């Protein structure tokens, strides 16, 4: 099965029996993609175990794949390990079902519903600040993914179930506990590599009701949600919107829970990780930090509370965000399974092949980015923003299966930063990893957690 | 493979292909054993999946199995699911290795080392009491396995690593968290039944570094212990004793950790569960409660602090304990794998057969116990204690592979009760499950958690 790309005349690294090329993940996904990109060019193929994966780097062709042919051919992602009842979550479902879920859930993530979510996201901004100042006045360097996680948690809990925790001060609350155990899967830990040399074990683990979503976290939320559904009904958040939806093809009950669980993860270690990266940059780039706090004071004088509207009135802030997402696209890769034999942009691609877009690699490709390793937000200036190909820069994917939560994430994030730079400036500690090396793991997160210094303006 | 016992002319329930008799676990292990015991008599066999299990109820024969032939034939328990590096813990190791571990670890559990452990076990008695009185003065019915667990935790943490937590007030402490996730395996949950219809999947999960001991709890303790070992060395608890041992065949480092992890579980949900049962009895039997608080006041006047010595001076207290253990032997069953063809007490038993002693069933067998469903501690009076066959009553097993921690458990437990009945009396609430129905699950724990009323003497 390792002859495939040789036949198609597509170049790539020589696979080992059974292993395919996975030994080459010893420096993380990202480093492997850049290296293939340099060595082979615009297209290459390789083998996660026996599985052909075809990498592509042409924007037309990438558009063809994420847009033009999404429904017909490229509808789904690759399977990755036993998910149990979580089979039914939107990010994991296939074909007509996913097509369906997207619809049931899409209204929920509208700008308009989002704007109603703003003042709740506001209140925990106050918590974040107050918690920070306690560490600021005790001049002790601060690990971010803690205080940001604690914030990221409060937001989720509240924005999706109305649960109102100071999680940084109550990691004791059974709710907060469960919710944390939902962490970014280390796709390069002992498990998933084995899942990829031995995917024939996925059904094995399914019938064994083994689940990558801790059977306890899920058995908790499942019945947790079942209590909420029956206390609201009858006596603004995601659950409401989703409960409203199934009040008609309409969403189910177990289905509803598994969606919640997705939303819960997503907004947690992603929102948390990204902010960490941003403060790392804001910290190792004092001028950018300052220009930012200048925007926030001119659009919002006197430490004025942000509204929905004033947030989007802030362009530089957006630039910084975008630029950070370029440097750290926490997905690293987009993928779609080729469900039929197809020709796209004059290239034959056979069924079962997994088509991959190496986002990380593209973001640091010299050919589109001057000095791509540098952190330069002016890349995304209203002037320069026009020159950036949407199929090269894809922090949130693209097409019918892009990040459904994109607007909410950006709003969520921006809301925190604004309230954080209104009060504090962030400075590198002797202990701050400079330069920030990347987790050679299967996560896009830093090698070492970001520690900085926090001062009260 | 389902013909075995029919050939040997040994009676038992008819197995279904693949399933064996496991459909008959729908009412828990215990109920199935009593039923086989009544229906077939002194011996019977059945099939957990394709695995022959031979049950026996003859004391001679049970002695033969747990004692006389332990080394030669019956050295090990049955495998149960993927344990990863935990392969090396004493309760799980096989043959010469276990034989070895027992020796390295046996001194640790001496009465004499135990006596030095007493005053530490004392101090958290004070915590237990103070926490209780807070709920006592707020006349709100109390779930036991919480406050007892919280106690059971404090003891372990301290008695094995010197870690000194008020865990009831700090379930936030990363240590306490990890430690809790080590809970009594529900052998009748979705997993282990599948493990028993599909044991050929155990090696499957091994190579997948999948572990029944949460890979995170273990990766925590592993490095947690590695920090302690290197802070003590160089600058009274189980770790010390074990560290001392490997200071010579001597214990290893990973080995040392996996032992700790065992000790940690054992003293947790076992100590916790047992006390829960005892207060349930003490509660549904006011007179027994009173006689007890009378012993504790005569051997220890003026709420006198218990010493090692005064504890064993208390006989009734011991009786109550024993009697409770009769009613609720939390192991339910003892097992040993027959590693060779052998004849014992005039019975042929083939290799690979799993020999089982149905402790629960024996404890409620009428033929040894008058009114066995009743709770009557006078059964264990210094007068009557002589009539109890040690091979019928086996709460802690027997022979070279009995409960290594037996003395410590009994001491641990007794120390708590004494300090608890010195201050409080325990009364049934309208909500108290009366009579206490048993978890039809694979655990010996109650159907419903015990809730009682707590009053300040
Ligand atoms: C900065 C934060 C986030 C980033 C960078 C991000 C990025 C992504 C990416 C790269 C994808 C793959 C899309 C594709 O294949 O084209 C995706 C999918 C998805 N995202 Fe996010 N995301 C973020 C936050 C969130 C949040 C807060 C939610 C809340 C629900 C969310 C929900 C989803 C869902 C449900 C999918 C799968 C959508 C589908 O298959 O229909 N994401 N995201
Ligand atoms: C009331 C509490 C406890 C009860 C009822 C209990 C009961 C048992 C039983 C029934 C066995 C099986 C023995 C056999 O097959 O003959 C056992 C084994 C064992 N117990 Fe416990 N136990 C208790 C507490 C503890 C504690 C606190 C420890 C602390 C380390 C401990 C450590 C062990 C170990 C290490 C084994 C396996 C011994 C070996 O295979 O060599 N137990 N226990
Ligand atoms: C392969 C996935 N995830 C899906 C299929 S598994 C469910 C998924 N997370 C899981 C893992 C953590 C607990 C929930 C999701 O959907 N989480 C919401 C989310 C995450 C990140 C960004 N936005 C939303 C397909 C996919 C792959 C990459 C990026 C996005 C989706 O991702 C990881 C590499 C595992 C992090
Ligand atoms: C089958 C076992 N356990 C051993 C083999 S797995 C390791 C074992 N617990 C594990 C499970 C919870 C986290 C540690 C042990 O050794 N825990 C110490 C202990 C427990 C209870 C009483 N004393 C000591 C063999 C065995 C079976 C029954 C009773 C005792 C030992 O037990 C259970 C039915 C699973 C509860």
């Amino acid at each position: 099965s390792h002859g495939l790309f040789k036949k198609l005349g597509i170049p790539g690294p020589t696979p080992l029996p059974f292993l395919g090329n996975i030994l080459s993940y010893h420096k993380g996904f990202c480093m492997f993609d850049m290296e293939c990109h340099k060595k082979y060019g615009k297209v290459w193929g390789f083998y996660d175990g026996q599985q052909p994966v075809l990498a592509i780097t042409d924007p037309d062709m990438i558009k063809t794949v994420l847009v033009k042919e999404c429904y017909s051919v490229f509808t789904n992602r690759r399977p990755f390990g036993p998910v149990g009842f979580m089979k039914s979550a939107i990010s994991i479902a296939e074909d007509e079902e996913w097509k369906r879920l997207r619809s049931l859930l899409s209204p929920t993530f509208t700008s308009g519903k989002l704007k109603e979510m703003v003042p709740i996201i506001a209140q925990y901004g106050d918590v974040l600040v107050r918690n920070l100042r306690r560490e600021a006045e005790t001049g002790k360097p601060v690990t971010l993914k803690d205080v940001f996680g604690a914030y990221s948690m409060d937001v989720i809990t509240s924005t999706s179930f109305g649960v109102n925790i100071d999680s940084l001060n109550n990691p004791q609350d059974p709710f907060v506990e469960n919710t944390k155990k939902l962490l970014r899967f280390d796709f390069l830990d002992p498990f998933f590599l084995s899942i990829t040399v031995f995917p024939f074990l996925i059904p094995i683990l399914e019938v064994l009701n083994i689940c990558v979503f801790p059977r306890e976290v899920t058995n908790f939320l499942r019945k947790s949600v079942k209590r909420m559904k029956e206390s609201r009904l009858e006596d603004v958040d995601f659950l409401q919107l989703m409960i409203d939806s199934q009040n008609s093809k309409a969403l189910s009950d177990l289905e509803l829970v598994a969606q919640s669980i997705i939303f819960i993860f997503a907004g947690y270690e992603t929102t948390s990780s990204v902010l960490s990266f941003i403060m790392y940059e804001l910290a190792t780039h004092p001028d950018v930090q300052q220009k930012l706090q200048e925007e926030i004071d001119a659009v919002l004088p006197n430490k004025a509370p942000p509204t929905y509207d004033t947030v989007l009135q802030m362009e530089y802030l957006d630039m910084v965000v975008n630029e950070t997402l370029r440097l750290f696209p926490i997905a690293m890769r987009l993928e779609r399974v080729c469900k039929k034999d197809v020709e796209i942009n004059g290239m034959f691609i056979p069924k079962g092949v997994v088509v991959m877009i190496p986002s990380y690699a593209l973001h640091r490709d010299p050919k589109y980015w001057t000095e791509p390793e540098k952190f330069l937000p002016e890349r995304f200036s209203k002037k320069n923003k026009d020159n950036i190909d949407p199929y090269i820069y894809t922090p949130f994917g693209s097409g019918p299966r892009n990040c459904i939560g994109m607007r909410f994430a950006l709003m969520n994030m921006k809301l925190a930063l604004i309230r954080v730079l209104q009060n504090f400036s962030f400075k590198p500690c002797k202990e701050t990893q400079i330069p920030l090396k990347l987790s050679l793991g299967g996560l896009l997160q830093p090698e070492k957690p970001v520690v900085l210094k926090v001062e009260s303006r």
